[PDB]
C-alpha cells in the first residue's frame, strides 16, 4: 500500500510539463486560468451568503464590455434574471449592484466605516484635480471642503451670479461663430459643441471671476481641454501610465493650478479680497476645524474640482435640454408663455428672485435630469464586510457596492412612462429636491436622513452633491435666454440621439445638431467685440 508510487509521479509530470514546447506552455497559461474562473464562478454560485454573480467567459475583464456599453440594458437583464442585488465583475474588480430605492439606502447611507467613496474614486480624480483635497484626503476633510465650496454658494451669490451668467449667454451669442446673432438669424450648431463652452464661460466667470473668465479669450482654455481629457475612464484602470496625454494632464493641472495660486496670492497681497467669486470665499473661509488651513495649493486643486465636475454634468444637461426641446415645439411655445409672465413681456431683467417663479422651466430641467442622469453608476469600496439586511447576503470588504438611481429614473414603476418626456410629471413640484422628511447634517449641513426617492438626481447622505443650486440657476438663466432669443429644431428625419455611455457621463452621442431661428431677426445684442 504505498502512496509514494504517484508523488514520485507527481514531481515527474511537474518536470514534464516546464519542458513542453513553448507553443503549448502558452497555451496552457492560457487554458488553465480561462477553465480555473469557470469552476470558480460555479463553485461561487452555492453560497447563499453571496449575491449572484453575473456568469462571465472571460476573467479579469469580466462583464466590462456589456456593462460599458448598455450599462442601463444591463441592469434590466440583470435585474430580470436576479433580482435587486446581484454582482458582477468588472476589470479586475467585484461590483455589487443594488438597484432601486433600497439600494440607494444601502449604499448612499451606508457607514461611513463599511464603505469608503474616496477609495474608489481617488485614482481617477486626484491625478486630474491635484493633491489633498476632494478623494485625496479623510473623508472628514472632504465634508469641510464641502462647507466652504457651500458658503460660497448662497441665495445672495446666486443674485450676483444671475447676470454675470446672463451676459455671459448673450456674449456667446454675439460673439461665437456658432451664433452671431447681430449678424446670422439661422444657423445650425452641434450641441456638444455650443454647450461645453456656454458652461464652461458661464461657469468660469461666476465661480472664478472676471480674471479667469477672461484667461478663457486666449490659448490658455487648451489647457482646460488637456485637464478634460486626463478625466477619462481608462484613468480608472491604467491611471499614470507614461503617454503623452497623461503628460499634458498633468502639465495642464500644474498650469491650471499654478495660474489659481497666482490670482490668489496677489490678492492677499493687494489686501483685494472681496466677495466676488468662489476665490474671494475660500481666501477668507478654509480653516478646518482642528485649526490647519488649506494651502493655497489646495485651494486651487478644489477649485479645479468645482469646475471640472460642474462642467461635465451641467453641460451634458443643457445639451439633453436642447435635443428635447428641439422637437417639442409645443414645450418651447408653453416655455416661452411663461417667459412672456414673469418678465413683463421683455420689460423686466431676470433676478434670481423672477427665475424662482418659472416653475415650467424649471420643471424642464427636473425632467430632463429624470431621463438623463449625468452619472449612471456611483460606487463605494467596501471595507467592512456588510450584511444585506432582510437577506442572508454578506458583502465582503474588498467589494465595491454600485448605487444607480438614474436606472430607477426610467422605470415606469416609480415614472409612468418613464421614457416619455413630459414636463408636467412635476406639475406643482418644481423644486430641484424635496428632503421628504427628517433632516442630518455630516458637516456640510442638513441634508435629508432618508434617500428613498426614487427620483434621486444629486445622491444622498454624506457624498450628496451640493452644486443643484448653482446648476439650477446656471441652466436656469442659459434655458431663460436660449427660450427668449431662439426656436429651435432638428434636421430633417433627426431625433434625440441616444446616450454615449463609454464616457461614463452619459452624453449624448455625437453629432447631435440642432437648426436655430431668431425669434426676433433684427434684434441686436449690444456691447463691442
Ligand atoms: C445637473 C447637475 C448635477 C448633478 C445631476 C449632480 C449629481 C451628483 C451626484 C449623484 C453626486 C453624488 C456622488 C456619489 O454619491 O457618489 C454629486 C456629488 C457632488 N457634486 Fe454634483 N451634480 C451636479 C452638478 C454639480 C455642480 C454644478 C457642482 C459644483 C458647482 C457639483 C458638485 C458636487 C460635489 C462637491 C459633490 C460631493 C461629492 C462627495 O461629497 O464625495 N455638482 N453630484
Ligand atoms: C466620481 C465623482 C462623484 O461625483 C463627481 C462627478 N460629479 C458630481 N457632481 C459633479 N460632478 C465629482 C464630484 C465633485 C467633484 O469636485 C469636488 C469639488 C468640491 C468638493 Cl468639496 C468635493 C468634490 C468632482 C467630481 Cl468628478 O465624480
Amino acid at each position: 500500500s504505498i502512496v509514494g508510487e504517484a508523488l514520485e509521479y507527481v514531481n515527474i509530470g511537474l518536470s514534464h510539463f516546464l519542458a513542453l514546447p513553448l507553443a503549448q506552455r502558452i497555451s496552457l497559461i492560457i487554458i488553465i486560468p480561462f477553465i480555473y474562473n469557470i469552476v470558480w464562478q460555479l463553485l461561487y454560485s452555492l453560497r447563499k451568503d453571496r449575491p449572484p454573480l453575473v456568469f462571465y467567459w472571460i476573467p479579469w475583464v469580466g462583464s466590462a464590455v456589456v456593462y460599458g456599453m448598455k450599462p442601463y440594458e444591463f441592469f434590466e437583464e440583470c435585474q430580470k434574471k436576479y433580482g435587486d442585488i446581484f454582482s458582477f465583475v468588472l476589470l479586475g474588480r467585484v461590483m455589487t449592484v443594488y438597484l432601486g430605492p433600497k439600494g440607494h439606502e444601502f449604499v448612499f447611507n451606508a457607514k461611513l466605516a463599511d464603505v469608503s467613496a474616496e477609495a474608489a474614486y481617488a485614482h481617477l480624480t486626484t491625478p486630474v484635480f491635484g493633491k489633498g483635497v476632494i478623494y485625496d484626503c479623510p473623508n472628514s476633510r472632504l465634508m469641510e471642503q464641502k462647507k466652504f465650496v457651500k458658503g460660497a454658494l448662497t441665495k445672495e451669490a446666486f443674485k450676483s451670479y444671475v447676470p454675470l451668467i446672463a451676459e455671459e449667454v448673450y456674449k456667446y451669442f454675439r460673439d461665437s461663430k456658432n451664433f452671431r446673432l447681430n449678424e446670422r438669424t439661422t444657423g445650425t450648431i452641434d450641441v456638444m459643441v455650443t454647450q461645453p463652452e456656454m458652461t464652461i464661460f458661464t461657469a468660469s466667470r461666476s465661480l472664478l471671476g472676471k480674471e479667469m473668465r477672461a484667461k478663457l479669450d486666449t490659448d490658455f482654455a487648451y489647457l482646460y481641454s488637456d485637464l478634460d481629457k486626463g478625466f477619462t475612464p481608462i484613468n480608472f484602470v491604467f491611471p499614470n501610465l507614461p503617454l503623452e496625454h497623461y503628460r499634458k494632464r498633468d502639465h495642464a493641472q500644474k498650469a491650471i493650478s499654478g495660474t489659481y495660486m497666482s490670482l490668489i496670492k496677489e490678492r492677499r497681497k493687494n489686501n483685494d479680497i472681496q466677495d466676488r467669486d468662489l476665490i474671494d470665499s475660500l481666501m477668507k473661509n478654509s480653516t478646518y476645524k482642528d485649526g490647519v488651513k488649506m494651502t493655497d495649493q489646495e485651494i486651487a486643486n478644489l477649485l479645479i474640482g468645482v469646475l471640472m465636475g460642474g462642467q461635465h454634468t451641467s453641460a451634458a444637461t443643457s445639451a439633453w435640454i436642447l435635443l428635447h426641446l428641439a422637437e417639442r415645439p409645443d414645450v418651447q411655445q408653453e416655455l416661452y408663455e411663461e417667459q412672456m409672465r414673469v418678465l413683463d413681456g421683455g420689460k423686466k431683467e431676470l433676478t434670481y428672485d423672477l427665475l424662482q417663479e418659472m416653475p415650467l422651466l424649471n420643471q424642464t430641467i427636473k425632467e430632463t435630469l429624470r431621463m438623463h442622469h449625468p452619472l449612471h453608476s456611483l460606487f463605494r469600496k467596501v471595507m467592512k464586510d456588510m450584511h444585506v439586511p432582510n437577506t442572508s447576503y454578506v458583502i465582503p470588504a474588498g467589494y465595491h457596492v454600485l448605487v444607480s438611481p438614474g436606472y430607477t429614473h426610467l422605470r415606469d414603476e416609480y415614472f409612468p412612462n418613464a421614457h416619455q418626456f413630459n414636463i408636467h410629471r412635476w406639475n406643482n413640484d418644481s423644486a430641484s429636491s424635496y428632503s421628504v422628511g427628517e433632516e442630518v447634517d455630516y458637516g456640510f449641513g442638513a441634508i435629508s436622513k432618508g434617500v428613498s426617492s426614487p427620483y434621486l438626481p444629486f445622491g444622498g447622505g454624506r457624498h450628496r452633491c451640493i452644486g443643484e443650486h448653482f446648476a439650477y440657476c446656471q441652466l436656469g438663466v442659459l434655458m431663460s435666454i436660449f427660450i427668449r432669443t431662439l426656436k429651435w429644431h432638428y434636421p430633417e428625419g433627426k431625433t434625440v440621439p441616444p446616450p454615449d455611455f463609454t464616457s461614463m457621463v452619459t452624453l449624448p452621442t455625437g453629432p447631435a445638431k440642432i437648426i436655430w431661428e431668431k425669434r426676433n431677426p433684427e434684434q441686436k445684442i449690444g456691447g463691442r467685440h
